[PDB]
């Protein structure tokens, strides 16, 4: 067992009122905008099929011409009210928003740079409307930073030198001054999400990961922080040299998800996934015949997933640069909406239920023991196959919308055919299952 000044501190999960409110949302939206939302992912004429939000790097476009931006930095349609209703029909929960990507353009008028909102056309204190807007409908606020920063001549990608390092230590009292005022100047926020530590740099500096969690921790009480921020003594990432998690809850899996059958590990501790509606598309980008597009199923299928093994989900969205959302984006949230809204049941303030995984769909454990299947592949032989754990019975089973009760059939000890809808219902759909533990 290692010594580690910089490792995790946590044991087990959080349970404080905070955390269980940052578990039982479940459901979120991801906001990334920035000033790679002007070109879409077209520069000088050619558009990048690379991520929209790193097309300065692709197109190889330096700071001071990139950060130029600003001066069309003029979102007319922006309305913090009407985005807080879309993320309230779609039923999100919370939402995730970039207050700073790598680009370094901050959403809020930092006082510790110029590029900021502030000098703009616009003007405006975005993130300050956001945060407001959203906590109007009741949706917590968290706020994804990203360390890495293209705009500030002090960053560093890895210390080769004491003159690296001289830089370094002043870009991370910038940051760290950056983060004490968005703590301060928002104080409803309820979780930062670091990005953008990968860097030789940062892991080199461990010590500072670890102060970064505890400072925020002191400013805001409750806050989450994600594991991603964190490094320890080792410059061992996520998880720390004696492999247990740094952070509040597991945050790598990035446009992937844990695989129902061998990542059960992951039932351990509090995580969040995230996602991309096309293959890999965080900011607006203009073109997205591109890459593959995922229908509305399919992003319910993931939410799913992830509630089934015990973690949270934020989908993704990019706002134009106008301010309003693209057509495919609204469809996408008026379509996830209505299955939450019918279905959701199964998803909010639910876990993992500790079953044997089966190809229909996933199984969700709610928070009085009702045990939720959620069909998402239709067997022909209409027999939905249940086995239980050891000591489980299936007392009843019923189909959530209607109330119908559904046959359930003993085949073997421990196994047995639920049987689908007398109708098919046309859509993912759910049958709540009455389970007895004998002396769950
Ligand atoms: C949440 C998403 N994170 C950003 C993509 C991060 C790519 C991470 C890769 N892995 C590192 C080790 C680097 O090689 C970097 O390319 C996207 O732009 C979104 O903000």
């Amino acid at each position: 067992e290692i010594p580690l000044k910089y490792g995790a501190t946590n044991e087990g999960k959080r349970q404080d009122p905070a955390m269980q409110k940052f578990r039982d949302n479940r459901l979120g939206a991801f906001i990334h905008w920035g000033l790679y939302a002007i070109p879409g992912g077209e520069w000088n004429g050619k558009v990048y099929g690379g991520a929209a939000e790193w097309l300065k790097s692709w197109a190889k476009v330096p700071a001071d011409e990139w950060l130029k931006l600003m001066d069309q930095w003029n979102p007319t349609k922006f309305d913090a009210k009407k985005w807080a209703k879309m993320a309230k029909e779609m039923g999100t929960k919370y939402v995730k928003i970039t207050t700073k990507h790598h680009e370094g353009f901050c959403l809020w008028p930092s006082k510790y740079t110029k590029y900021t909102v502030a000098n703009t056309p616009y003007k405006r204190d975005i993130l300050g409307e956001l945060v407001k807007a959203y906590n109007d409908e009741g949706i917590d606020v968290h706020f994804y930073f990203s360390v890495m920063d293209w705009s500030n001549p002090d960053y560093r990608y890895d210390i080769k030198s004491k003159e690296d390092s001289i830089a370094f230590s002043r870009f991370l009292e910038f940051t760290d001054n950056q983060l004490k005022e968005l703590a301060t100047r928002y104080p409803t926020v309820k979780d930062f999400w670091f990005d953008g530590t990968w860097d030789a740099s940062v892991k080199k500096n461990g010590w500072w990961t670890a102060h970064a969690e505890q400072m925020l921790k002191e400013l805001v009480p409750g806050v989450a922080i994600n594991s991603r921020l964190r490094a320890d003594d080792k410059g061992k990432r996520h998880f720390d040299s004696n492999g247990r998690l740094m952070g509040d809850y597991e945050s790598g899996y990035e446009r992937r998800l844990p695989d129902p059958v061998k990542d059960l590990k992951v039932t351990q501790w509090d995580w969040e996934a995230c996602m991309t509606i096309p293959e890999n598309q965080w900011g607006y980008h203009k073109d997205w015949s591109l890459s593959y597009v995922k229908t509305p199923i399919e992003v319910i299928d993931r939410i799913v997933h992830a509630v089934s093994m015990g973690g949270n989900m934020v989908v993704n969205f990019g706002p134009q640069a106008d301010g309003d959302f693209r057509p495919e984006e609204k469809a996408m949230a008026t379509a996830i909406g209505k299955w939450m809204n019918r279905y959701g049941k199964a998803v909010y303030a639910c876990d993992y239920a500790g079953f044997e995984k089966q190809d229909w769909g996933y199984y969700t454990r709610g928070k009085n023991d009702e045990v939720y299947m959620v069909v998402f592949n239709q067997p022909y032989s209409e027999r939905l196959i249940v086995k239980t754990p050891k000591g489980i019975t299936v007392e009843k089973a019923t189909l959530l919308t209607t109330g119908e009760d559904i046959t359930v059939v003993e085949t073997t000890r421990n196994e047995y055919n639920v049987s689908v809808p007398k109708k098919n219902p046309g859509e993912p759909y759910v049958i709540q299952l009455k389970v007895r533990a004998a002396k769950y």
